[PDB]
């Protein structure tokens, strides 16, 4: 949200920067959303025709940067990223985006001068997005997934939970492996390495900080899910609890094991990092 | 050479500039073609920029018609839509100035290979209803869904060779100019200056009125000669009710009298003889 041009010219590596729960404390915001290319949208009837051109250019630039981020590989990770960014464009257009920081406020203003602010303006916006989303997807996919699978409108908090889940299950093995390499087993016949070995202690503290961020992020996102769902009665067939989203998004997700992990009571964390 | 921005901001009045037979001598070019808005195409996704140029063109033709929703507006939309098509397909007969930049831009998009032309025609045929809609954007702002009843989409998206369409447009210009030029002539030349002599015999203002008429009708004759012969050579190098270029005038114009038309452009009609031939 804090720049306009530089973020249409390069992305950070994925997970280079963790979800941000501090800026607006009722939600956690992914780095990808912060970096969403909206240069033309910012520098912005015939105005509606001009809007569509500007949104197509931003979307193509976003989709191309995400390809380069995925090392030009055309695979599921790339397709998911396309879907997440497409979805956020949608919410920005529809006026239901949860970021609303910095230059996103300027874009919201631009849209208001184009569509109006009356009660039924938001209705116009939603309709215009429906009629445009296919083309935006095409535009993101131009440099190169399942179109109709993406175009399905889902509330933003649902989609950010899917994205969050994929980040968590990608981070978890790396973090556990780091722990293992420093802390596995014992320093003598009785005492775990964490009892006395400083590099193991360092490693456990680093893990603690990571899993504490994961827990706070799951707590904020999952509670946002519940309040959004209560406030606009988001009736979604497959999905009753926020855990349903993780179950459906993630291979071999075990929700009991998940709660154990983010609350530091799983077998691996206890074995490696709890002296007593 | 021509213009890029000016013609996307304003149009000259109708018939302020006559058809141009001098720039390319085997065809005559209408001022509307010369002014066709193509700013985005020139600076050139393609569908986006074409849609924008067409929307601007459509709104300008609406202004030219003084915001009147009538046949003259719909025919203009039809003529400009057709010209966009020949530009996209590579079959446009103007090909002056910025039109060549656009043709160059299209070649870098579609290619030049054996069937680049075939793909450009496919692209045009898939897009033409959409481009017509864009030209009607200005009307659709006001009438919403009822914009579709103002002009006939089906008539507009039928592909005719460009020379066919330009003959229809030419014919409509001719029958709009003729009553005016004849009235002008009549106001200086009607009747006699004495008991036996027609005014053209001795009245200089009438003699100059006849010269001026002669200048106009000579332009008309030359434009019809160039256009009708172009129709024939285009036809030979390649289709529904139209056999001769006169057939096109008959389809376009009310009760078109071919013999009278040939009399008029050849200065042997009754009105011209009466007004401008002394003996």
């Amino acid at each position: 949200g804090n720049t306009v041009m530089k973020n249409c010219n390069y992305k950070r590596k994925r997970r280079e920067r963790d979800w941000d729960c501090n800026t607006k404390k009722d939600v956690c915001i992914p780095d990808r959303r912060y970096q969403l290319c909206m240069k033309e949208l910012t520098n912005l009837t015939f105005r509606k025709l001009y809007l569509k051109r500007k949104l197509i250019y931003d979307a193509a630039v976003e989709g191309d940067l995400l390809l380069k981020l995925n090392n030009y590989r055309y695979n599921k990770d790339f397709c998911k990223d396309i879907r997440w960014s497409l979805g956020d464009f949608g919410d920005i257009i529809m006026g239901t985006d949860m970021e609303g920081i910095g230059y996103s406020k300027v874009v919201e203003n631009n849209l208001r001068s184009i569509f109006g602010t009356d009660e039924k303006a938001q209705q116009r916006r939603k309709q215009w997005w429906n009629e445009s989303k296919a083309q935006i997807w095409t535009a993101m996919m131009y440099s190169v997934c399942k179109l109709n699978v993406a175009v399905n409108i889902e509330p933003q908090i649902y989609r950010w939970i899917r994205e969050w889940g994929r980040d968590y299950v990608s981070e978890l093995p790396t973090e556990v492996q780091k722990l293992k390499e420093k802390c596995d087993g014992k320093i003598n016949y009785t005492d775990k390495k964490v009892c006395k070995v400083p590099p193991c202690q360092n490693a456990c503290k680093s893990y603690d900080q990571w899993i504490t961020r994961k827990k706070n992020q799951w707590d904020v996102l999952s509670n946002k899910f519940i309040s959004v769902k209560n406030a606009e009665k988001v009736q979604t067939a497959g999905i009753v609890t926020p855990y349903d989203i993780l179950k459906q998004e993630l291979d071999e997700f075990n929700e009991v094991a998940f709660e154990n992990e983010i609350n530091k009571r799983d077998g691996a964390y206890i074995e490696l990092c709890v002296c007593s």
